[PDB]
């Protein structure tokens, strides 16, 4: 494009920052979800809802 | 990691900014909550709800 090409190519340099962001976010999600689910619920025997309440929410 | 370690270490330098942000936020929260609670409610004799409507909201 001569106006969009450089900006599009720039995206290749943000991958490290995105990966760091995702790493921190995933760690926090896992910790908080496991803590809450264990705190305010009893044994769950449905696998889908474990990930639906630990990861998705 | 050689890719995440520097960024993780950088977090130690943001504490002053975070503290300033929290200080301003807390001052504003206290002021606004006390003002509103006094304006639009009568005497409250339940301690939990004082902090639930002055700080939490
Ligand atoms: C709604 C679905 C079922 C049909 C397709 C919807 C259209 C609105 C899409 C299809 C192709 C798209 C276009 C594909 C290519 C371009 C050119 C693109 O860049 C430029 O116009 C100039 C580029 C330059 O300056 O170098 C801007 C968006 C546009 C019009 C896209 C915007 C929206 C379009 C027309
Ligand atoms: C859902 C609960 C009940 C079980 C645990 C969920 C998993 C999805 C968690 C547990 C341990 C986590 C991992 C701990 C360590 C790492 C490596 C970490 O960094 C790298 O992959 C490369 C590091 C580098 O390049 O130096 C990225 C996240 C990952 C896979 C974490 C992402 C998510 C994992 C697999």
């Amino acid at each position: 494009s001569r106006n969009l090409g450089p900006k599009i190519i720039m995206l290749q340099r943000m991958m490290i920052d995105v990966f760091f962001f995702l790493f921190l976010f995933a760690v926090w999600m896992v910790a908080f979800g496991v803590a809450r689910q264990g705190i305010l619920r009893k044994n769950e025997h449905r696998w889908e809802w474990i990930f639906r309440s630990v990861i998705y929410e």
